């Protein structure tokens, strides 16, 4: 669980593998860091966000759990602080990359 988090085990699993299976063994990776791009349509939008500058993107959903401390939050992230996130890793193409911004501890660096 650490910036667009770990997954070197699972890009070597999660690449092949079915849906419900995608998900039976499914982690939910983000973190931290920061970024700058928004897909907004007025709620559930996408993002773009990485650490450093070299950015994956993800899904800010509101869905099932309609949250908010999303994608407008996002907007909002600047620094001396940073996130802690996690969303799903989910199909971009086939089943596996993408983020699916869920849940959110975003604020701080520090």
């Amino acid at each position: 669980f650490r910036r667009d988090h770990t997954s070197d085990q699972l890009h070597a699993e999660f690449d092949g593998k079915e849906n419900e299976e995608l998900e039976a063994l499914n982690i939910e990776v983000a973190v931290a860091g920061r970024m700058m791009t928004r897909r907004i349509m007025g709620k559930a939008s996408f993002v773009t966000l990485q650490d450093v500058g070299g950015r994956i993107q993800l899904y800010v959903a509101r869905d099932d759990l309609p949250e908010g401390v999303y994608n407008e939050q996002f907007k909002k992230w600047d620094l001396g602080d940073i996130l802690g996130a996690k969303g799903k890793l989910f199909k971009t193409k086939t089943g596996e990359l993408s983020i699916h911004c869920t849940e959110l501890r975003l604020l701080t660096k520090a």
